[PDB]
Formats: C-alpha cells, structure tokens, sequence
C-alpha cells in the first residue's frame, strides 16, 4: 500500500520499492535490491511504500549522505517512521558532536583488543559446532552454525545466559524484520526491560563483562547514566544478535552451491580473508537511513526538512559503478569497494569482530567439511530488511568425504 505522493516529490521520481517485501525477492535479496540500479532508474527515487521516503541507488551518492551529518541526521535513522522516531539507541541515533564520546566507549568493549582476547573462544566454539555437526552429513546451517555461533561468543562477551536467547533473538528480530506481531517501539521496550534490572546490578557490583564495562564507564570523563548505558547495550545486543548470523547463511549459501570457489579456498587458504572482503562486498546486508534536518537540494532533487532517506549500505558494493561485473564473485577482484559496515562517522564498531567470525568460520568449516551441496529439492528464500538474511539453509555431504581436525 502507497502512501499519497507528496507535493514536493517529483512524479518522474516515483519508483516504489518496498523494503521489507522487494517485488524479486525470489531472485535472492541482493538481486531483489538491484533492481534499483537497472538502467532507467534514477539516482535518487521516491517510493510511496513504507509511509513514503526517498531511496539513493548509487554509491556515489550513499557515501556523500552518510558523510554529510549536518543535512543527512541519525536522530530517525529507520523506516517506517515510527520506527526511526522510536530508535534511540546510542550511539547511533546521535550525529557528531555528541556521539563520538559514546563510540570510544562502545569501542572498549567490542574494538580490536577485545577481539584478540576473544580469539581462543571464537576458535574453540567453531571447531567445536563443526565436528559435532560433521559425522551427521547435513545441517540446518541458519539453527546450528550461523545462529549459535556469533550469538553464544555476543553473550559471553556479555555475561549473558545463552537461554535467554531465543527471547532476545526474537525481539531483535521484530527491529529489522517484523513478522507484525510487535512494533518496533514495542520490541525496543522488551528489549529495555530486559536491560534494566541488569545494567543496575552491575553498577552495584561490576563484574568484566560488556554490559559492566559499559555501565560504568565514563564518557569524555563524566560518568554514564543509567538510561545512557541502557540505550548503547541495546543497540550492542542488536549487533550481536542479527548482523553476522545472517551474513553467514548468505556466504555459506553460496560456497554451496558454488565448488570452484570452496576449490579455490582448500587450494590456497591464505585466501581466505580475501574472500571475506569480496562476500562481505557480494553479500552485503544492511539498509538504513537519515532524516532531512532542513530543506537541502541533493543532486538536483529537492529534499524536504523530515523527508527520510533510505541509504542503503548494501548498494554501495553491488553499483557496476563501483565494481565492474558486480554480481560476480571473484575472490582476487583488485579494487574491492564496498559500505557493507556503513560509512562516515558511524562506520561499524564490531566489524573487527564480525571480521574474525567470518574467516574463523571459513577456514574452520572448509578444513573439516570442504564439500557439501545445498539440500536437493530445497527452494532457499531470503528475506528482507533493515537487515537482510535467509529463511533457512540445508546442507547435506557425504561424511566419508570430511576430515577430523
Ligand atoms: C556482518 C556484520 C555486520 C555488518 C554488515 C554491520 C553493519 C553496520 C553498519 C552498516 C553500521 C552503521 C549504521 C548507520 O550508519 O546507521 C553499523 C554500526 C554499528 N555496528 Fe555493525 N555490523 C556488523 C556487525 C556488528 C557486530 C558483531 C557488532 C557488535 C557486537 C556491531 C556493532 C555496531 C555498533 C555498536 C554500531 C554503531 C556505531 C555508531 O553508530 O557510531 N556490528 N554496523
Ligand atoms: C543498522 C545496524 C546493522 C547497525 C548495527 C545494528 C543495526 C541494526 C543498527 O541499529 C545500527
Ligand atoms: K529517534
């Protein structure tokens, strides 16, 4: 359903794509999304779905939003509306000034030294799923791997129980997926009365975990509030719980049904992180936005003051005009350009993380399982989003074929 055209938006720039229900969907999400870059489409488009907003369909002009906070604001950063005006996580709803203060304190608990120490687990936790899971000879890779874990290496991280996951992953899910059965304002309320009692016994009694290291950290040297410290482990569970675990269905989805590439990467392991850049590039995720701060002529289009913009971080990579023969997978592509971890002043804090998940995974799963072919018969659907992701992914191998380590 399409929401009146606004006075101001020009009809020629009407092309109503839907977000969380693209019209070729079937084709995979990243094709699905592509659509806006065949060749009559313009750079900047209105769609009337989702309550109305603008879309930008090049990288060019996806980096030059997101670089340009004082016309382009975090405050309402998601559609539909009342989602970007309910969102309040820090520090992504803040822009510059204000929000750096509250990155450095973000990135004390997920930043590089913090994935180093992490190391030994992450390792640990992959060996330990993919030989559990190699004698069977199939999987259902999204409840068995992608799921558990990034998820279980979030909570440790944490300090949180894992059977509080599913209760969790659920709510986090209604924040970029909605199945209908919570609002966004809703899911962010469970989420926060989830936190609550928590982020208050370690202000008490602070323990290492992220949730203590950020309840009681200070910013710029003041200390944090509580409902400060609530607001940035909020967004920290979010990324913990629903960026890598759908990323990894997509890559694996594709090294199954793709045996020169898994070939490629048993042959020359030390092309594994190489790898990662170009399916992080291909299989690219993630699509929010900004709202207008005041009336701003962009690219010859005028953006009304409240116009949202859809900027999706997911084009940026697939844009011809950034890489040539874009839907082609090619781990040696020289030039790999990509915003699949954002750009500007809110580039990705747990990347270094999602980073070392990823070609831990690889080089773990291809070790022990190097030949495995989706499920026959199986019609694999995605679904999409704030975040994109895959509705369900099963594998079969031989076992005779699988290797312990
Ligand atoms: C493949 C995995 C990941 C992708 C594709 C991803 C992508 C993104 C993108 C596009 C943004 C910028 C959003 C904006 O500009 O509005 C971002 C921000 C951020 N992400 Fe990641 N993310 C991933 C993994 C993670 C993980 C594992 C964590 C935490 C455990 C995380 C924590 C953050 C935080 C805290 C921010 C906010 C930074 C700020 O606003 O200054 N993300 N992520
Ligand atoms: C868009 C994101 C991937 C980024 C980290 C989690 C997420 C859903 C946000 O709310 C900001
Ligand atoms: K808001």
């Amino acid at each position: 359903n399409l929401a009146p055209l606004p006075p101001h938006v020009p009809e020629h720039l009407v092309f109503d794509f839907d977000m969380y229900n693209p019209s070729n969907l079937s084709a995979g999400v990243q094709e699905a999304w592509a659509v806006l870059q065949e060749s009559n489409v313009p750079d900047l488009v209105w769609t009337r779905c989702n309550g109305g907003h603008w879309i930008a369909t090049r990288g060019q002009l996806i980096r030059e939003a997101y670089e340009d906070y004082r016309h382009f604001s975090s405050e309402c950063p998601f559609i539909p509306r009342e989602a970007g005006e309910a969102y309040d996580f820090i520090p992504t709803s803040m822009d510059p000034p204000e929000q750096r203060q509250f990155r450095a304190l973000a990135n004390q608990v997920v930043g590089m030294p913090v994935v180093d120490k992490l190391e030994n687990r992450i390792q640990e936790l992959a060996c330990s799923l993919i030989e559990s899971l190699r004698p069977q000879g199939q999987c259902n890779f999204t409840e068995d791997y992608a799921e558990p874990f990034p998820i279980r290496i979030f909570m440790l991280l944490a300090g949180l129980p894992e059977e509080d996951i599913p209760h969790l992953k659920y709510l986090t899910d209604q924040m970029t997926r909605p199945d209908g059965s919570m609002t966004f304002a809703e899911a962010k309320e469970a989420l926060y009365d989830y936190l609550i009692p928590i982020i208050e016994q370690r202000r008490q009694k602070p323990g290492t975990d992220a949730i203590s290291i950020v309840a009681n950290g200070q910013v710029n040297g003041r200390p944090i509030t509580s409902d400060e410290a609530k607001r940035m482990c909020g967004l920290l569970l979010v990324g913990g719980l629903d960026t890598v675990v759908n990323f990894l269905s997509f890559s694996m989805e594709f090294l199954a049904k793709s045996p020169e590439h898994r070939q490629e990467l048993i042959e020359r392991p030390e092309r594994i992180p190489a790898a990662c850049e170009e399916l992080l590039r291909r299989f690219s995720l993630v699509a929010d936005g900004r709202i207008l701060t005041s009336d701003y002529e962009f690219h010859g289009v005028q953006l009304k003051k409240g116009d949202q913009i859809l900027l999706p971080q997911m084009l940026s990579g697939l844009d011809e005009r950034e890489n040539a023969c874009p839907m082609h997978v090619d781990f040696s592509r020289q030039k790999v350009s990509h915003t699949t971890f954002g750009h500007g002043s809110h580039l990705c804090l747990g990347q270094h993380l999602a980073r070392r998940e990823i070609i831990v995974t690889l080089k773990e799963w291809l070790t022990r399982i190097p030949d495995f072919s989706i499920a026959p018969g199986a019609q694999i659907q995605h679904k999409s989003g704030i975040v994109s992701g895959v509705q369900a992914l099963p594998l079969v191998w031989d076992p005779a074929t699988t290797k312990a380590v």
